[PDB]
DNA sequence: GTGCCTGGAGACTAGGGAGTAATCCCCTTGGCGGTTAAAACGCGGGGGACAGCGCGTACGTGCGTTTAAGCGGTGCTAGAGCTGTCTACGACCAATTGAGCGGCCTCGGCACCGGGATTCTCGA
C-alpha cells in the first residue's frame, strides 16, 4: 500500500538547483497538494477546451492553450519553451 | 543503507480521428450621403467637499484575581480498512419509430387613418 506523491521528485530537482538546501515535510506536504490542484485545473481546462473544439482527444495543442490560459504570459511562454523542449528530447525514441 | 512488490515500458493487430481537395456562401469589412441626436466649448454659481474647533468618552494601559485551561498518561470506546463471495448491472450493435428542426402560412393588439356628433362663425 502506498500513496502517490511526488516528494522524490521535488527533492530531486530542488538538490539539483541548489544542492545545500533543506525542506520539511509540511511544506512538501503543501506542494503535493499544490500539485495536484494544479493538474486538476490544467487537466479540467483542457477538457472543457477539447469539447468546445468538437475533438474528444487530448493533444499538445489544447494544453498549449490551456496553458496559455490560466498561467500568466511570462510563465505561458516559459511553459511552451519547457514543452516544446519536452517534446523534442522525448521524441528521439531510439 | 537495504529491500521486495508492481506499476511502467513496449511491440503487434484492429479500428476510429486528422487535414488536405472542394465548393457553397453568408457574413463581413470598406466606403458615400444625410440628418440628427449626441458630444464638446464655455460661463455663472451654489451646493457640496474640506479645514478646524468643542468635547467627552472610551478605549490605550496597568493592576488584583480567578478561570478555565494546557501539557502529559492511559484505559474506554467505538469508528475506519481488506480480503472473500456472491449478486446485480449498465453497456453493444441492430430493426423500428419519433419528435423536434427547415421553412412555410395565419392571427392580433398597436399605431395610424377617416366618419358621427358636437362646437364655433358666419350667413340667411
Amino acid at each position: 500500500a502506498r500513496k502517490e506523491t511526488y516528494s522524490s521528485y521535488i527533492y530531486k530537482v530542488l538538490k539539483q538547483t541548489h544542492p545545500d538546501t533543506g525542506i520539511s515535510q509540511k511544506s512538501m506536504s503543501i506542494l503535493n497538494s499544490f500539485v495536484n490542484d494544479i493538474f486538476e485545473r490544467i487537466a479540467t481546462e483542457a477538457s472543457k477546451l477539447a469539447a468546445y473544439n468538437k475533438k474528444s482527444t487530448i493533444s499538445a495543442r489544447e494544453i498549449q492553450t490551456a496553458v496559455r490560459l490560466i498561467l500568466p504570459g511570462e510563465l505561458a511562454k516559459h511553459a511552451v519553451s519547457e514543452g516544446t523542449r519536452a517534446v523534442t528530447k522525448y521524441s528521439s525514441s531510439t
